[PDB]
């Protein structure tokens, strides 16, 4: 077995302290070990993000605009969690595909069947005015060109929507498929527990202060670093059994998940953090119908 003692998990990309040459053969390796794992990946990252905002006092009274939201099953859980916490939030979920009917019939959530474009983004901005907007994006078209096209759209989402915070899908194009250097919003590169086995995808979390929009350039050399850093993490780190982690499941992803969940706010008072996390994970797995 691959056992080890770890103080804490890598929470952000910059924390990954090692790299490995990418082995293309790893693409034939099982990408998922859990059923509904995708929805789980999304629920943890999104719960983490919004909890951070709650912590900063900028969630209550906001309208969360989720683009690329369908089916969005896990969103129902997120909605219930803050709704039960007494937090006032309106959800506007936009996608051209149909949403899970469990999201239907809640006066606090509006489902929209539309593929967004710069034009539509301007109409929704005019219609949401003057509520504060929190943007979440999970759109997916992928070729490098598809990616650049998506990232280009996420930047327009922010310039037009002008949100107080944003969570964007972020995956650097592969270096051997480089096209042109580009810019992405500045934010923390939140690592995702339960992401596919060899995914290099992460979530870029940002809080906007003032009227400034800071961006950062990304070049092929960064793409090379992204590849090796994410390959070492997937191949090595995520395959670790944290023996000093006293929990029903000691695999890295559960260790990483514990750290995200311990930041979530509950109505129920617990004696320890282990008790709250166990509670949250239990609730989460039950909702997703995960064993
Ligand atoms: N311009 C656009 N506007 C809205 N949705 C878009 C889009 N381009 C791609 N998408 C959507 O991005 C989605 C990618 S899958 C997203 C899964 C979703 N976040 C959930 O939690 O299940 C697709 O449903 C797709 O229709």
């Amino acid at each position: 077995m691959d056992v080890v003692s770890l103080d804490k998990p890598f929470m952000y990309f910059e924390e990954i302290d090692n790299e490995l040459d990418y082995e293309p053969e790893s693409a034939n390796e099982v990408a998922k070990k859990l059923p509904y794992q995708g929805q789980l990946k999304l629920l943890l990252g999104e719960l983490f993000f919004l909890s951070k905002l709650q912590r900063h006092g900028i969630l209550d009274g906001a309208t969360v605009v989720y683009i690329g939201s369908a089916p969005g099953t896990h969103i129902r859980y997120l909605r219930d969690h803050f709704y039960n916490l007494g937090v006032i939030i309106k959800w506007m979920l936009i996608d051209g595909r149909h949403h899970d009917p469990i999201l239907n019939g809640l006066r606090d959530v509006t489902l929209v069947t539309r593929f967004v474009d710069e034009e539509y983004l301007r109409s929704i901005k005019k219609q949401l005015h003057p509520s504060k907007i929190i943007l979440i994006s999970d759109v997916r078209s992928p070729s490098t060109a598809d990616l650049l096209s998506n990232y280009a759209l996420q930047n327009v989402m922010i310039s037009i929507l002008n949100p107080v915070a944003s969570s964007l899908k972020w995956r650097c194009p592969w270096p051997d498929q480089w096209i042109k250097d580009f810019y992405i919003p500045h934010g923390n590169k939140m690592l995702q527990p339960f992401a596919p086995s060899y995914s290099a995808e992460m979530r870029l979390l940002s809080i906007y202060t003032g009227e400034n929009m800071r961006l950062t350039r990304v070049t092929k050399s960064d793409a090379v670093n992204y590849e090796k850093k994410m390959y070492y993490l997937n191949k090595i780190v995520r395959n670790k059994v944290v023996v000093n982690f006293d929990y029903p499941n000691q695999e890295y992803d559960y260790f990483h998940m514990y750290f995200m969940l311990r930041t979530v706010y509950c109505n129920k008072t617990f004696p320890t953090t282990k008790a709250k996390v166990l509670f949250l994970q239990q609730s989460i797995f039950r909702f997703l119908n995960i064993p």
